[PDB]
Order: structure tokens, then sequence, then C-alpha cells
């Protein structure tokens, strides 16, 4: 008997109840979820799919055939279940038919009720079994496809001809969209055959029950599918347009957030906010058409059935000598309700099928793509697939266990030489011998995972504290490591703590040196290394650390230095080897080349600067079940009480009119001329259509209004927020507040809310109507209501947890595919292919199990609610037949009871989804409630002179500065009197609050004690906007936002182009802009990458000049600037700003030695404030010490 109960559980999902029930006590952890059965592990599915694919290739290969060969049987089983389920589900109307017309005891009207109950249960259990089988096969297919494309990625080539700039984009698209769409098509595949059969059977049954008259209604409903497909295509068009505008808006917002401090300093936040508001306006303009089409689709879906009913019944009434019977009428109405959904969804199935065909074509295109004495090579010719040997006559030899160096000119091919020796490119002729063992490789372009530093260093190697410390010290990486927030175990790479090129390549070199292997390749590890660091790495790392290990080291470096240490040297030229040998060998054979090295060698602070920027970033650092009804009400009200009332009233009236239509039909059928009834029915149907249209339009209007209001208010509040907000909160979350949350509010909330309200109203109306026909039904209803409440609670909590876990598991998979897509050369050099493949299998298995359990929970909820609906139908039917009432009311009760089962689960599912989305709404609403700054100014703007800062007098009175309240004041008792028309120099030990002093000048940081006085007006006693408007500033790293040169010079557009030209001339940038096309109107890319760093500084100086601040502040402007550019900067500061007041945060003292006066800072203390010449001649203080060095 055990098999019977086992199958029952596998059908009623009894295994899901323990996880779902426990969902309350503990969040659904990955461990809590049992691992995938070996029958469903991604590895096995990949094996089967590869077998099928190779069988196809044995006879150009097509994926579709392989997918069939792999997963046909589950699909056939699913189709069998689906066909049986639909065939049984056609029993509903037939049973209603026979019960209303109430040894062939089937007419007894009692046995038929239990027959209907059992048939409904069997139908729905089979249908859910089919859903689950197709879900499982689809997820298996997704796992197999991901594994297959991952293997392809691992075997991909790196030729620039093949792997273009868009190759990584294509791979991300495949993993994120194409595979998912193919999975969805696999989910929906059974429908593609179960829908047309269902529709045909429905039409045949309609003809049998109601005769040729029902043909009109059949045609009217069949017209639903083309309409749905057309409006769906238009909707997709509008959605693409909205996606384009949304991407533009997101780019603008992201650039704004990054460097927000700069915008606040320039006081330009308002103009950027206005531009983003314009972008949002266009986005909303497109979203309005999207909403129009969505509303049209909903209206058609909810009205075409009414039109079909109207046409059918009017035609039958006017074209039948026999008056309309009740049983036939209600059976036909139930059949229409059965057929509406399949027709409404066949169009979506077709769209998914087309998208899947496109996706499979794209995946096939991807797959059919190109792919690939320690060492000696003889007669080696290699190319990058161009057909022309990029390397020729490769007679290289790599002596075992000895340092080897490769020298050459720019773009000689040494990097290509290493790649070819790795076998990473086609070998036209010649062979390479290994005497393959894995080789430690540090790519010319450094590469890093998204794991922490420890993972990068180990890279899967067993941890050894001794080796880790030794290599870290050898590469001088310990300090910068300590600078990190968590030191080690600190995420780095694209998503983690951003690192400069020097640090990245140092980490890569550390990885290479740590990894235990006999062969090490270092491709110019000194790309951005200072002399001291490079020398330390060479002496301690390259030689000693590997001398002990007796490794074989091949080094590629432009810097001819250190060649003395190298045992063997290689000379290359134009993708060919001039000579190979030691220094003595080259000297003997090629004197000219030997001397040429000395000739070039004889004709010969970034690291410290880099760490300073890194250290600056480090300065800053029960019942999870109840939905947020407060937040949902806040959202609903956001649109406006008028719109909310209109929506509610319209929907209530629509459902009242629909139930009125049904009751009118019942009363009409009561009898057993018809003009009165038909006229009434027609007017009712017209009113219903009108109300459907009105309610759809109203819900969409409410959605649009709410989205616009919420987004606008959020952007205003965030932009008007204090700097600390962005300093603490990671930029990622703030950006996500507009990336996803806004997308959800725009697109998901309105449709989901409309569906939830419609389902709730339909369920309530059905219950009320069956009670009206069957007053005794409520007694049986109440326990069912209790069960419904419990199911609602459990499923809502479980689904929330499962969905969140699914997303958290998915994100690492995309991250890993993106990472492995890059650095393929590095992985293949380490030959860690197996490790990464296993990692991918683990990640995909976890994601698949999460998704599968989410779908299984959905199935469990469906089965429970469906047994509930079956009990409802049984009780309603039995009570009605037993109860004495008019036949029409009996038919109405049976019809509504049968229907209620379709919506009884949609109500709860939409409720859960709306809860999840209200989560995001709460996120946004809470985020926009953050307190703003004291923009109000105590003094009247008129009282403060318009040209207030012209004089340039500044005083400091015992100032104290604190970044945040309750923290130690970085500045204390800071007093300073800066004479107008004076130059002020500031220098001291790093971290002495110089930039803090500048921020205090700009009010950015709180002035807890003391004051800053300019022109006799306290800075605090003034609007911060006014202060920032008429003050200049030159940050250390200038940033320019995407747009024209005019926009950067003056977003306010207040000054004439003559002023801009004069500013660019004085800033020495007039010729630079003139040479570039477009002149003043030339475009600029985001972040100022279009121009050189010195040009960015010139742009900043031009901004200062045009601002006419009368003041000037420089925060180590010369830092990270070319010496000639630094001299130009000094000249322009000295001459152009002669009449202005200059305050400089001197990165280097000698640049500010000429300042009229200097200030010495130390731990928030003004140790010295005099002329720099006097301080040097007075005492040998701190200023004298660092300035002398
Ligand atoms: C994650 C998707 O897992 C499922 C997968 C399925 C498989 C399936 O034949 N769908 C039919 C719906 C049935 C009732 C007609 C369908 C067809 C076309 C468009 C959408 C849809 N449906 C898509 C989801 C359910 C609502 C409309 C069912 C149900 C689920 C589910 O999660 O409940
Ligand atoms: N992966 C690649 N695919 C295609 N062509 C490549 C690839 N790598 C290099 N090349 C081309 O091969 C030639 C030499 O490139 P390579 O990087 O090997 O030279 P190099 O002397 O090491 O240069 P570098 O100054 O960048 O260190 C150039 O034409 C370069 O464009
Ligand atoms: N964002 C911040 N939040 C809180 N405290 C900060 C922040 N930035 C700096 N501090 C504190 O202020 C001290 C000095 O700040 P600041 O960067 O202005 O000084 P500095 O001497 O000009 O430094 P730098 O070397 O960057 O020019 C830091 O040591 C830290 O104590
Ligand atoms: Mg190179
Ligand atoms: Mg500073």
């Amino acid at each position: 008997l055990q098999p019977f109960v086992n199958l029952l559980s596998k059908a009623t999902y009894w295994w899901m109840n323990t996880l779902i029930i426990s969902a309350h006590r503990k969040p659904i952890d990955l461990k809590a979820i049992g691992k995938l059965p070996i029958a469903m592990r991604a590895v096995t599915n990949y094996v089967c799919l590869k077998e099928a694919y190779e069988e196809q290739k044995k006879k150009t290969p097509s994926i579709w055939l392989a997918m069939y060969r792999a997963f046909g049987r589950p699909i056939l089983l699913s189709s069998t279940f689906r066909y049986l389920a639909d065939l049984l589900g056609f029993a509903g109307p037939l049973c209603i038919s026979g019960i209303v017309q109430r040894k062939e005891f089937l007419e007894n009207a009692h046995v038929l009720a239990v027959l209907l109950f059992l048939a409904l249960i069997l139908q729905r259990t089979f249908l859910q079994a089919s859903y689950y089988v197709t879900i499982e096969t689809g997820i298996n297919l997704r796992g197999a496809l991901l594994a297959m494309i991952y293997n392809k990625i691992l075997r991909l080539s790196t030729s620039n001809l093949s792997m273009g700039e868009m190759t990584l984009g294509q791979i991300n698209n495949l993993v994120a969209i194409e595979t998912n769409q193919l999975m969805w098509f696999l989910f929906l595949c059974p429908n593609l055959w179960a829908m047309p059969v269902q529709i045909i059977m429905g039409v045949i049954l309609l003809y049998n029950l109601l005769g040729s008259s029902a043909l009109v209604g059949a045609a009217v409903i069949v017209l639903l599918a083309p309409i749905q497909y057309f409006i769906a295509t238009k909707l997709a068009e509008a959605q693409k347009s909205t996606l384009d505008y949304s991407t533009e808006r997101l780019k603008k917002t992201n650039e704004i957030l990054k460097g927000i401090k700069l915008l606040k300093l320039y006081a330009w936040e308002h103009i950027f906010c206005k531009s983003v508001e314009e972008t949002r306006m266009k986005e909303l303009s497109s979203l309005k058409t999207f909403a129009l089409y969505t509303s049209l689709s909903i209206f058609m879906n909810a009205a075409i059935p009414i039109a079909a009913v109207l046409a059918t019944f009017v035609t039958h009434a006017y074209a039948s000598g026999n008056n309309l019977k009740p049983a036939e009428a209600f059976a036909s109405l139930s059949l229409f309700h059965i057929l509406v959904t399949p027709l409404f969804l066949l169009s979506t199935v077709v769209r998914f099928a087309v998208k899947a065909i496109i996706s499979v074509q794209k995946l096939n295109e991807f797959l059919l793509s190109d792919e690939i004495v320690a060492i000696k090579v003889t007669n080696g010719y290699f190319s990058w697939g161009s057909g022309l040997a990029t390397l020729s006559n490769i007679d290289i030899r790599i002596p075992t266990g000895q340092l080897t160096m490769i020298v050459g000119q720019v773009g000689c091919g040494k990097s290509s030489l290493l790649l070819a020796i790795l076998g990473e490119m086609q070998t036209l002729e010649g062979k390479v011998y290994w005497n393959r063992y894995s080789v430690a490789y540090a790519a010319q372009k450094p590469w890093l995972l998204n794991a922490t530093v420890e993972e990068n260093i180990t890279f899967g190697s067993s941890f050894n504290r001794q080796r880790y410390k030794a290599v870290t010290d050898a590469c001088s990486l310990q300090p910068d490591i300590d600078l990190l927030p968590f030191g080690d175990q600190t995420e780095i790479g694209e998503r983690g703590i951003n690192l400069s090129g020097g640090q990245r390549q140092r980490i890569c070199v550390a990885r290479a040196l740590y990894q235990n292997t006999n062969i090490v390749f270092l491709d110019d590890p000194f790309s951005a290394l200072d002399i001291h660091l490079s020398d330390h790495l060479m002496q301690e790392g390259i030689l000693k650390f590997l001398q002990d290990d007796k490794r074989t080291v091949v080094l590629v470096t432009h810097k001819l230095q250190y060649l003395t240490h190298a045992d063997w040297i290689i000379a290359m030229k134009d993708g060919s080897v001039l000579r190979e040998g030691t220094l003595k060998d080259i000297q003997t054979k090629d004197v000219e080349l030997y001397e040429h090295w000395k000739t070039l060698m004889n004709r010969q602070d970034q690291t410290t600067l880099e760490r300073k920027t890194l250290r600056r970033a480090m300065y800053s650092r029960r019942l999870r079940t109840k939905m947020p009804w407060k937040t949902c009400w806040w959202y609903l009200t956001s649109g406006g009480f008028f719109l909310l009332f209109l929506m509610i009233f319209s929907k209530l009236l629509k459902h009242s009119v629909i139930v009125a239509i049904d009751y009118w039909l019942a009363t009409w059928t009561s009898e057993y001329d018809q003009t009165f009834y038909v006229a009434g029915f027609s007017i009712l149907c017209g009113a219903g259509i009108f109300l459907c249209l009105v309610t759809s339009l109203t819900v969409e209007w409410m959605g649009l209004t709410a989205a616009k209001n919420l987004h606008h208010n959020l952007l205003n509040k965030i932009i008007l927020g204090p700097i600390r907000f962005f300093d603490t909160t990671p930029l990622g979350l703030i950006l996500n507040r507009f990336s996803a949350d806004t997308n959800i509010i725009d697109q998901h909330i309105p449709p989901t809310l409309e569906s939830l309200t419609r389902s709730t109203l339909l369920c309530l109306s059905a219950i009320g109507m069956i009670s009206y026909a069957t007053p005794v039904f409520l007694i049986a209803l109440a326990p069912l209501g209790v069960a419904f409440y419990f199911i609602q609670k459990y499923f809502r909590v479980a689904s929330k947890d499962l969905q969140e876990l699914d997303d958290s598991t998915q994100l690492p998979l995309l991250c890993h595919f993106s990472e492995t897509a890059e650095g393929l050369t590095t992985i293949r050099a380490f030959r860690h292919e197996t490790r990464f493949k296993q990692r991918m299998l683990e990640l995909t298995d976890t994601n698949n199990i999460a998704y599968l359990f989410l779908s299984a929970a959905n199935r469990w909820l469906e089965v429970r609610t469906d047994y509930l609906g079956a009990c409802i139908v049984l009780t309603a039917s039995i009570a009605s037949i037993s109860g004495s009432s008019n036949s029409g009311l009996v038919g109405l009760g049976l019809l509504y009871a049968l229907t209620i089962t379709n919506y009884l689960n949609w109500v709860v599912r939409n409720l859960a989804d709306l809860e999840v989305q209200m989560g995001a709404v709460k996120k946004v609403n809470s985020f926009l409630t953050m307190e703003s700054e004291n923009y109000e100014g105590t003094m009247d703007p008129s009282q403060v002179p318009e040209h207030w800062p012209q004089e340039g007098e500044i005083k400091i009175h015992d100032l104290c500065v604190r970044y945040e309240n309750n923290l130690k004041p970085v500045l204390k008792h800071v007093k300073a009197y800066i004479k107008p028309g004076q130059k002020v120099g500031i220098c001291g030990r790093t971290g002495s609050g110089k930039s803090s002093l500048s921020l205090a000048f700009f009010r950015m940081v709180d002035i807890f004690d003391g004051k800053i006085v300019i022109d006799g007006i306290d800075i605090s006693k003034l609007p911060l906007h006014t202060l920032r408007s008429r003050l200049s500033i030159i940050l250390q790293d200038p940033i320019l936002f995407s747009g024209s040169i005019r926009f950067n010079l003056d977003p306010e557009c207040k000054c004439t182009d003559d002023r801009l030209w004069e500013a660019l001339e004085i800033a020495q940038l007039k010729n630079m802009v003139k040479s570039l096309p477009g002149g003043l109107d030339a475009t600029v890319t985001e972040g100022g990458e279009n121009f050189s760093v010195g040009q960015r500084q010139l742009f900043c100086l031009a901004r200062a000049f045009v601002r006419k601040s009368s003041i000037l502040i420089m925060d180590e402007a010369t830092a990270s600037i070319d010496m000639a550019t630094e001299n130009i900067l000094q000249k322009v500061v000295m001459t152009a700003f002669a009449d202005r007041t200059v305050v400089t945060i001197a990165h280097r003292v000698h640049t500010i030695l000429t300042a009229d006066l200097v200030i010495v800072m130390k731990r928030g203390n003004i140790l010295e404030y005099d002329t720099p010449e006097s301080l040097l001649a007075q005492e040998d203080g701190v200023f004298a010490s660092f300035v002398r060095a």
C-alpha cells in the first residue's frame, strides 16, 4: 500500500508541507533546502545534452533535436497529464447541464454532484502534476544549457578578431535572457498543444449544447486571440521605448550620485535634477502609451467574453422556436468562462515560442564560434587567426629553473609570444615542447575575481600563512592591504573595493608567486610600479623567493634594468627574435644591441599618492509575515483620493453589473415575447463593457500618477540630502533605489494590484451570490474560510522567503559567468579549468534548486486551494439540489461555485506578489524621508550684498569641525585671519584636516565650535546655496559629466559665450577646444575620460574663472598632474587669479613656498601661521622638515 500513499504525496506535494510550515520558525536557508536529487543534478543533464548534441553532430547541428532527444519523455508525460486534465475539466459544464435539468441513475442529480466533485479534483490534480513535470524538465534544460555554454566559454579563444568588445555583452545576454526565455518556452510548451485542442473541444461542446447559434459567440471569442497578440506586440514596442528612456535616466542618475559632493560644492545639483526630471518626463510620456496598451488588453480580455455572451444569447433568442432553457444557457456560460483563459493566453504562448526560436538561433550562432630546458620551440610560426603570422621564426628556448627575460619594443609581440607558448593562438607551423604542467601567469592586463583578497592570493591553493605573509611582504602589499576596511577578506574587483592599476597588478603578481608551480610567467608586472616598489619586488620577490623554490621564471619587461640579474635574455623585433642569450652572449655576438640598451638606459610618488586616496575612502568606516498595509495605503493615496475613489467605485460598479447580467440571464431562463428580456440583457452588456473600459483606464491612470509622484519626490529628497548620507550609504543601494524599485513601482504594481482587486471582487461576488441562492452555504463556507486564511498566511511567508533566496542565489551565477568570461587566458594558464567548472556546477545547482522549490511551493498552494474549491463546489451543488429554489438560481450558484476555483488561488498569489512589491514601495518611501540640510538663511538675501564675496576678507574664530555629531572634533580652536588679496598655503602631515578646513569654509562639515567670517558675515548666518554659488573650488580630481563643453563651463547658462571663450583662453584651454570639432559645443563623455587629466584640471580652472567667485580654493590640485601641466597651473594661479584670494592645500610644499603666507596643520591644530620664509628662518619646525625633504 505504501506506493499508493507515496504517489498521493507526490501529487499533493506532501513533502512541501514540512518546509512550508517551518517557514515561520526559520527563514528558508539553502541548507534547510535538501540538495538536488542525483537524477536532477545539472551535471547529469549536461551529460545527456552533450551526448545528444554530439549524436546530432555525427550526421549544422541543431539544438532543438538535442533537447528533444534529452527531455522528450517528461514532455510527453506532461502532455498526457494536460490533455487528461482538460478533458476532465470539460466535465464542469456538462455536470452543470445535467444537475440543472434535474438504470441510468446519472440523472438522479445527486450522484452527478459527487461525480462533478471527483472529476474536478482529478482534473486539477492532473493539471498541477503536468505543471510540475514541465517545470522540472524546463529547469533541467536551463541547467544543461548553462553548463554547455560555460564549457564553450572555457574553450573560447581570445583573438581580437573573434572576441570583440561585444563578446562579453553577448555572453551576459545569453546567460541572463536567452537561456531564461528558452526555459520559459519549455515551461509553456505543453500549452502550445493543450490550448488549441481545448478551444476546439469547447467550440464543439458549445455547438452541441446551444446549436448553430453559438457560432456567433465562438467567432467573437476566437477574435480575442489576434487582438491580444496585436496589443501585446504594441506593448512590447512601448516597453522597449520605455527601457531606452529608463537606461538613459539611470545613466544620468548614476553619474549624478557619483561625485555628488562635487555638485554640492558647485551648487549645480538643481540643474542636474532638472535635467533628470526632463528625462523622467519623457520616460513617463512613453510609459503612458505602455499603460494605454496594457489597459486596452485588460479591457479586451474582460469585455470580449461579455460581447460573445450577448451575441450568443440574442441570436439564440431570435433564432429558436424553443425558448432559452436554463441548463443550456448556464452550461454555455461556464464554457465561455472556461475558454476565455486559453484564448487569452495562446497569444502569449506564441510570443514565447517566437522568442525561443530567436534565442535558440542566437545560442547556436554563439556555440558555432571560434575556439583554441623548461620549454623549447623550433621553427615556430603563430598568428591570431588573421592568416598572417604575427610571430615568425620562433626559435625560443626556456632554460629550466632559471630567470629568463624578454626585451623588445612597444607592440613587439612579447605578450603574443607568451600567449603562443601557452598555446592560446593558432600555430601555423612549428612545435613547442614541455620538459603540459600548469604555469603561473600574470596577464599584462591585471584580472581579479569578486571574492576577497585572500581568495585572489590563494586562487584555490591551500592556505599557508607562511607563504601568504612572505609573498605579501615581497610585493610590499601589506600596507595597502591594511588600508582596506577589513584588510583581507575584503571584496575587490568590479563589485568590491575599487583598486588602482598598480595595486591590481601587485595583487596579480602576488597570486602568481604564491601559486605552487614550476613555471611562472610575469608579463610586465611593473606596468604602473614605482622605482622603489619594483626594486623591492625584484630583489626580494622575483629572485630570492623563487631562488629558494628553484622555479623557472620567464619575465617580460620594457624596463631594461635588472637585466644583470637575469640568467637568460631574449631579444625580439617585429614579431621575431633578433637574438637570445645572456648579457655576455649578446655582448659578444651583438655589440651594437648590447650598447643600445645602455644607450637607452643611460638616456633615462604615485604609490604614496595611491594609498592616500585609498585611506581617504576608509575614513568613514520578529514577525516577518505581516504585509505593510500602511505602506500600501500610502501608495494608493499617493495618486490622489479622487483617483482612488474613482477606481474603487468603478470596479465595484463593474462587478455589480456583471453579476446583474448573470442574474438577469437566470431570471430570463426562469420561464418554461422575449423582447423585454433581450433588450434588458443588451443594455446590461453595454453598461458592463463601458464600466470595464472605465475601470481599466482608471487603474492605469492611478498607477502612472503614483509612479510620477513617488519618483519625483524621491529624487528631490535624495538630492537635497546631506553629504553624510552618500558618505555612509554605498552608492549601489542608492542607485538601486531608482534602478529596480522605481521599475517595480512603474510596471509591476499597477497590473498586480488590478489583478488582485479583480480576483478579490470576483471571489466575494461569487460567494455572496451562491449564498443568495443557497443561504445554508455559509455554514460549510466558514471552515473553508479558516483553511483559506491559514493557507494564505503560510504560502505568503514561504513564497517571500523562497523568492528572496532565489534572487540572492542567482546573482553570484551571473557574477561568475561574467568573471570567467574574462581572464580566460589566466585560467587556462593556471589550468584551473576543472575548479571553475565545478564552481559553476555548484552555483547553477543552487540556483536551480531554489527556483524549483519556489515553483513547487506555488504548486502546493494551487493544489490546496483547489481542494478547497472542490469542497466549495460539492457543498454548493448538494445544498442547491437539496434546497428548494428556482432553477435559474441553481444554475447561477453552480456556475459561480465552479468558477470560484479559478480565482481562489490567484487572489492569494497576487496578494503575495503585491506584498513583495510593497516591500520595495516601503524601501522607497522610507528612503525619501531622510532629513535635509538647513538651506534656510537667517539673514535676508537682500541684506547680504549681491557682490558679497568681492572684498575677499576671511576670518576664523576658534573654529572646530566635526564630520558627524558625537565624534571627536577633527578641528579644534582653529583661528585664522586671511587678509584680502592674499595667497594662503596649507601643508602638514596627511590627515590633519586640511580638506576638512576647506569643507568648513563651504559649510559642508558641521562647525561645532567657533565660526568662519567672510566680509564680516558669518558663513552660518547665510543660505548655504548663496555661499556655494559665489565660491570657487578646485578638487584634487576634477570630474566632468557627460555633455557639451558649455554645459560643463556653466550649466546655469548665465554667462555669454564670450565669457566662456575668455575663460578657456586664460586657462590655456582655448586652443584645445578649438582644435576639437564643435568648439564650445563639442561633446564630453561622463567622468572627463574624453580629455586628459591636465585638461580636466584646466576645465576646472575655467569653471572657477567663469564663476567670478572672487575667492579660490585648491585641494592639492597638482596631485597626479604632469610637471609641465603643474607649471602651467602654477602660472595661471599666479597671474589669472592675481586679484583673487587663493587658499591652497599644498600636496608638496615647494609648489607653495612662494605663497604670501603659509599655515601648518597638525591634528587639527595650527602649529604655524606666518610667511613660509619666516618659519624656515625662525626655527626648524615641521614645515622646515617636510619642506626641506
Ligand atoms: C514560474 C511559472 O511556473 C508556472 C508555469 C506554468 C505552465 C503553464 O502552463 N502556464 C500557463 C497558465 C495556464 C493556466 C494556462 C500560461 C500560458 C501562457 C502564458 C502564461 C501562463 N501562465 C504563466 C504562469 C502562470 C500564470 C500564466 C503554470 C503555472 C506556473 C506557476 O508558477 O504558477
Ligand atoms: N589576443 C590578441 N588577439 C589578436 N591580436 C593580438 C592579440 N594580442 C596581441 N595582438 C596583436 O599582436 C601584435 C603584438 O601584440 P602583443 O600584445 O603580443 O605585443 P607586445 O610587444 O607584447 O605589446 P605590449 O606593448 O602591449 O606589451 C599587435 O598587432 C597586437 O595587436
Ligand atoms: N568622510 C569622513 N567622515 C568622517 N570623518 C572623516 C571623513 N573624512 C575624514 N574624516 C576625519 O578627518 C580627518 C582628516 O580629514 P581630512 O581628509 O579633511 O584631512 P587632511 O589632512 O586634509 O587629509 P588628506 O591627506 O586627505 O588631504 C581624518 O583623519 C578622519 O579622522
Ligand atoms: Mg602586450
Ligand atoms: Mg584631506
